[PDB]
């Protein structure tokens, strides 16, 4: 690794690391949120949106962290440069990719 990187073109995948949701978050609320932009992945065995909660270890509540999975890259993208820097439930929500 270095200063310059070979693979100069942005990797936009379809799924987005969210931080500042609140402790109060579930995945049908950020699933909700960010329907606007577009098609969100669903698992059906489940029956719910691909999306991952982040708790805390030691307080054992949630951090305010989620993975979304979207359907489309396109969609991913958009939906960060909508929702970063935006209130999620009263919280300021700081959107980036997962990697």
């Amino acid at each position: 690794m270095g200063h310059h990187h070979h693979h100069h073109s942005h990797s936009d995948n379809n799924t987005i690391f969210v931080q500042g949701l609140g402790e109060n978050v579930t995945i049908e609320s950020v699933a909700d949120y960010f329907k606007q932009i577009g098609i969100i992945k669903t698992n059906k065995k489940t029956g719910q949106p691909m999306i991952n909660l982040y708790t805390d270890r030691e307080t054992g509540k949630l951090k305010g962290e989620a993975t979304v999975s979207f359907d489309d890259p396109p969609s991913a993208k958009a939906a960060i440069d909508w929702f970063d820097g935006k209130e999620f439930s009263g919280n300021p929500i700081k959107v980036s990719f997962a990697t």
